[PDB]
């Protein structure tokens, strides 16, 4: 309630159509692939797995010869579901402000896209980042992703704050829900990439079906650049892009000190540099400012050992998800808590990031309208109505926040914030 | 912090004697191996993998038909490390209160051991939990391991806090120091189950030599009965024992909503019946409660999911270690707190249980001696000395805590609570 069966788009619905052709490639995304900027992973599904399904040809748009590379390929199960051949290829070392063509498939199957790899990494170098979170497969989510295309202000990549498919909402977790948002979100991802984010909806833990090991079917279909970033595990990973230091935190993974998640990050913490990359983002599922009803300090946990750090090393700015609406906060911290003294009131800080729910993307599940009562003083715009955002980075000192909503046209900003970095 | 390779027992040491003969099984442990009593899992190493060295003969003290079962093998790699062959032996359906003999090995290798299933979990059925925590491999070690074994309360079981072999302080996590604990820990566990409490020190994530998934060691050399009780993962499960449910959970896992150890803690909340097992015992290695310097507040993250429930379905005691010392607390909670009333001080709370640190088994890391200063009220007793401790539950009602000093007597109780049982004595 909702049910997803009844308001997530039809198994019909253009947006859902397969690609024509013999084993035609499909589920086509790509995501950076390197911590530079230069490199990229691309990936795209085919039934079968018979020579030249498995092959890439990518060439730069002013450079006629094309190279051709071989992706790695993985199949998983599910209950009584099985993947098809599902293929993942990263390329590196490609050249930064360029755009390059890549082609998969053959004969009548053939597919082309393309894509531009950001500038390279620089304190002033502008870049524009869309922002979406928990879009689901339904008829919002489309209007959603069709506002964020027609957004005046162009963006290049998409930072994803979780909960992709919510196919998990479909009796068995029917991973065919998978499959059809593959095929819906590829308009999008397959010329952006996308920087994912894993939220709850990932975690696909079904014990009832046997399915004890999580994060199984997202894992499988949408990797991550975390090697080249130092972590060993694809839900925690960082990434530079253009005047961007970019982590990527993992909500549902042991996050306490001492554990892999928290010792990756806080050295990647360290390797932060704001004369190459002024603007420190960083990407978690559960929010840990967040004054709806719904999930209501579900992200203390998180808060409690995070939250000091983000302050410390001045993060600009926290997307996150989760609540299905929109809410920014003040630039707020609550870290001088050390239970003896009682200090636990968030208190204006100037240190602090400024933090962002944007969980609204239009999923099954409706939007979360029922608020805390009355607007605490750490929040500054509450709405639940679906929508995008986008962070756009003019230089070093400035960067443009702004939010989307389906009701109005897809440049309309309903809220904005030009923030100033912490660092400049 | 002082030097691993100064102070932990040299590798020559008795304590560490490879057992003599052909293929000799060693490295020799057991836990419980089902939900109920009536189960075991027998841990062996050996050196080859030859006929005759994946069997365990066990039988009834009474019987003289003995029984033979096989086990399960397997082998890790850990950088430049490779494991002798493994065996996991899991054996069910016993008989309650009845003790047992097994050995292991053929010719002069053959050894001989024994273990006593629990009585059938009942409300009154009385039971003597030994408690250790962070004990490592040090000489202050092998003196709390044995003043536990002289302790005159005679304990059954021990639960173990964590923390096991503290051998990831050696280079590259020398894993040999696996195998050094498993000798030296043996003349214990072989004869009476401890209860596994994955700690930090079980980790062992080494990017630096290319070893990025923890638990790798820990997870090959000490199997949890975990399936029985309904969980995916060995870091987290439950099992019953006598009058007791006993809760593990783990520390470095995910445990927020929606994580699978948050949702298999809750389930498994709801399956306690305080009319079979009285006493609801929780184990986790990072105290939700300490005062000392040492780790200070690295519990408040699980407190703040799981204090809550801790306190909704009466936990009486919670057992941790972590920090190098010992502390008793007063039945407190912290859980009126919502942000905007800014209710955060904990107050004493007759539904919480007493929280317990005892992570003072000795490890070459030394005790924690600074302490929070002045000594909050939260706190009923704190002091810095190698020990262990005992939970002596006697029936519905009560149950007797006490800590033992490595410079006391085995059976000097340097601190001591009775306590009475939240279901039915509160
Ligand atoms: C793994 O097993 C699944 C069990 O739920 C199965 O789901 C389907 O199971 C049956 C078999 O097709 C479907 O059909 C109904 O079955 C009942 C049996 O009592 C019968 O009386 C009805 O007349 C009706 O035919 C179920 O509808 C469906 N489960 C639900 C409710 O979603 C999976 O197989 C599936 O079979 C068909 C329904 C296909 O259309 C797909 O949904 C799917 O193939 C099976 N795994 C797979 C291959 O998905
Ligand atoms: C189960 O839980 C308690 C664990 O020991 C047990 O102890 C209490 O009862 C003991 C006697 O039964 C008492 O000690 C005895 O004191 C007499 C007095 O002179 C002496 O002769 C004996 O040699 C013992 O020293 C313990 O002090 C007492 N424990 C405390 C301090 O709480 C419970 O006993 C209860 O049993 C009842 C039937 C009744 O005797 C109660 O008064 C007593 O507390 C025991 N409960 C049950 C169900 O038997
Ligand atoms: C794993 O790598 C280690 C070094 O990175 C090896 O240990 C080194 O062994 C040298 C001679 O064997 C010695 O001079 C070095 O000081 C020593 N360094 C360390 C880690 O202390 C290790 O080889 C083992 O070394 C010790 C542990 C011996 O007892 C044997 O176990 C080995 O010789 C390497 N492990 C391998 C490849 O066996
Ligand atoms: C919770 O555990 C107790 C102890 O095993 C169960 O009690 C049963 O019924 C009486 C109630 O006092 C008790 O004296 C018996 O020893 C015990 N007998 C059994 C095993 O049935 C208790 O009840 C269970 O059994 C009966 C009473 C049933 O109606 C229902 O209450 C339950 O199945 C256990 N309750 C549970 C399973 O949650
Ligand atoms: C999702 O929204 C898009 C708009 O981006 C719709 O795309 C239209 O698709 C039809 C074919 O069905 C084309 O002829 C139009 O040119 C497209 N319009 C636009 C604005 O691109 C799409 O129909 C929607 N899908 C669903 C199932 O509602
Ligand atoms: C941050 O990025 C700057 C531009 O790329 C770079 O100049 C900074 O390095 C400075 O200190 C050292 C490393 C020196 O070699 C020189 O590059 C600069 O003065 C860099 N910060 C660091 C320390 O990496
Ligand atoms: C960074 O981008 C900002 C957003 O477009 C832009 O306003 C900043 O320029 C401003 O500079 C200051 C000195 C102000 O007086 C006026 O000149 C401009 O608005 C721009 N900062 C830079 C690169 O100077
Ligand atoms: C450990 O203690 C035992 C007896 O408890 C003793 O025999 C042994 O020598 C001790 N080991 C060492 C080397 O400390
Ligand atoms: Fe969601
Ligand atoms: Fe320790
Ligand atoms: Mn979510
Ligand atoms: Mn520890």
């Amino acid at each position: 309630l909702p049910n997803a069966e009844d308001v997530d788009m039809p198994w019909d619905s253009d947006v859902f159509a397969v690609p024509s052709g013999y084993n035609a490639p499909q589920q086509v995304h790509i995501t950076q692939g390197d911590y530079e900027g230069r490199g990229v992973i691309i990936s795209w599904t085919t039934p079968y797995d018979k020579a030249g399904a498995n092959k890439v040809f990518y060439w730069s748009e002013n450079s006629k010869s094309q190279k051709r590379a071989m992706g790695t390929v993985v199949t998983y199960k599910y209950y009584n579901y099985t993947s098809a051949f599902i293929h993942h290829c990263t390329i590196k070392d490609l050249e930064y402000d360029t755009k390059y063509y890549y082609r998969l498939g053959f004969g009548d199957a053939k597919r082309q896209f393309w894509f531009v790899t950001p500038p390279k990494p620089g304190p002033d170098v502008p870049y524009v980042f869309g922002l979406i979170g928990d879009i689901g497969q339904t008829h919002d989510s489309n209007t959603t992703l069709t506002h964020y295309e027609q957004n005046s202000a162009k963006g290049q990549a998409v930072l994803f704050m979780g909960d992709l498919s919510y196919s998990n909402r479909w009796p068995n977790h029917d991973n065919n829900r998978w499959d059809t948002w593959g095929r819906f979100s590829e308009r999008s991802v397959a010329y952006q990439p996308w920087i994912w984010t894993a939220g709850n909806h990932e975690i696909d833990y079904a014990p009832d079906i046997g399915e004890y090991q999580p994060f199984v079917p997202f894992t499988n279909r949408y990797p991550t650049p975390h090697e080249a970033s130092g972590s060993g595990d694809p839900l925690w990973y960082a990434i530079k892009r253009a005047s961007a230091h970019i982590i990527v935190l993992s909500s549902y993974s042991g996050f306490v000190k001492y554990s892999p998640q928290y010792k990756w990050f806080t050295s990647e913490l360290e390797k932060v540099n704001r004369s190459e990359t002024p603007w420190l983002i960083v990407l978690v599922h559960a929010p840990l400012y967040n004054s709806y009803e719904a999930h209501y300090m579900e992200g203390e946990a998180m808060r409690a050992i995070f939250e000091p750090y983000f302050v410390y090393y001045k993060v600009d700015i926290v997307f996150s998800g989760h609540v299905h609406s929109y809410e920014r906060s003040e630039r707020v911290s609550n870290v001088a808590y050390n239970i003896v003294n009682a200090k636990c009131t968030p208190v204006s800080d100037e240190s602090a990031p400024v933090y962002i729910t944007i969980g609204d993307g239009g999923n099954s599940e409706g939007l979360a309208s029922e608020m805390t009562q009355p607007q605490p003083s750490y929040s500054a715009f509450r709405e639940a109505s679906f929508g995008h955002g986008i962070f756009d980075i003019k230089n070093r000192t400035h960067a443009h926040f702004s939010w989307h909503r389906n009701q109005d046209g897809a440049s309309v900003e309903a809220d904005s914030l030009w923030l100033l970095n912490r660092y400049w």
